[PDB]
């Protein structure tokens, strides 16, 4: 088998002429196939059951979802017994660059800024018409070919919309990346509703305005803090809305803080950009633009076309009950999910 500076990476016959990308291993090989190269990445995750999880529900939602600005999964390699099996890897399409590699040097036209934001925005839709929340939205997240076609990768978090069992206490651990994260996170929300995937959009069009992350909190609460620097303190109508008393209380003791207005902090930004950028970035979830609306923002008139932008057939009705499920079980999911994939099945 072909080894790549340090282990195994083995994916031939059909794919050959590898090249180290980075840390599982990714690295670009030649479809021999499809005669095109490819991006192929290898999974190690039987060890663990968190792994376990979120490797099926990738594979799983990535499996079903078919849409211009999702990746798709091209091939999946793996043993052909599950006592063989002790690597899956997974092949997509190679794509040049990620929107967090590009923001680091590039400046964005508004003209890239008003497609990239309409591409997000119309994969979203799609993603949230499955009833599927991504949760993790986020630049590295955000992947970029050559001619700027763009598609959401990594559902490793995602899960299926549960808007009735979304309220909890204040400081509730959270497991995605902490400077996209809606503010209700930190004071009495699971992150089961839409909502807080626009808030990550949000963040990330700030982020496309000015080249650096909007609110880069360094933990937990800091985050908190970031957000109300900028947006200033809620309103009792939005204060209201939280009725868990830890957490309207910690707004209640902080020192009244004015909004800083979005023309100040991107002087150079398109007027309508701002205008959608601050009904993202609305404390209220309950008052957040959702994304159908958003889609059809004057930002976006350029493109907008509901009939063009498609949703998904069927919901995910059911959240995969992964979350108390042993690893052999799992590993046993993640065999069957990939079973399509096998010569001549």
């Amino acid at each position: 088998p072909e080894m790549v500076r340090g282990q195994v990476f083995d994916v031939g016959p059909r794919y050959t002429n590898l090249s180290y990308i980075g840390e599982g291993m990714v690295c670009s090989a030649y479809d021999n196939l499809n005669k095109v190269r490819v991006a192929i990445k290898k999974i190690s995750p039987f060890e663990h059951q968190t792994y376990c999880q979120r490797t099926l529900r990738e594979i799983k939602i990535l499996l079903r979802f078919r849409h211009e600005n999702i990746i798709g999964i091209n091939d999946i390699i793996r043993a052909p017994t599950i006592e063989q099996m002790k690597d899956v890897y997974i092949v997509q399409d190679l794509m040049e660059t990620d929107l967090y590699k590009l923001l680091k040097t590039q400046h964005l036209s508004n003209d890239h800024i008003c497609y990239f934001l309409y591409q997000i925005l119309r994969g979203l839709k799609y993603i949230h018409s499955a009833n599927v929340l991504h949760r993790d939205l986020k630049p590295s997240n955000l992947l970029l070919n050559t001619t700027c076609d763009l598609k959401i990768c990594d559902f490793g978090l995602a899960r299926v919309a549960d808007p009735d069992h979304d309220h909890t206490g204040f400081l509730t651990e959270y497991v995605a990346t902490r400077w996209y994260r809606a503010p209700e996170i930190m004071l009495n929300s699971k992150g089961y509703t839409k909502s807080i995937d626009i808030w990550s959009v949000g963040c990330i069009l700030a982020e496309m305005l000015s080249n650096r992350p909007i609110f880069p909190g360094k933990h937990y609460l800091d985050q908190l803090n970031h957000i109300l620097g900028i947006l200033g303190s809620p309103s009792q109508e939005d204060l209201n809305c939280i009725i868990n008393l830890k957490a309207r209380n910690y707004l209640l003791s902080l020192p009244h803080k004015n909004k800083v207005p979005w023309n100040r902090l991107f002087p150079n930004a398109d007027s309508k950009a701002l205008d959608l950028l601050d009904k993202m970035l609305t404390f209220n979830p309950h008052k957040r633009i959702e994304v159908e609306q958003a889609l059809a923002h004057p930002y976006l008139e350029q493109y907008y076309d509901p009939s063009d932008e498609p949703i998904a057939e069927a919901p995910f009705k059911f959240d995969m009950e992964l979350d108390d499920l042993p690893k052999e079980k799992l590993k046993e999911l993640i065999f069957e999910e990939t079973a399509r994939f096998q010569p001549g099945y």
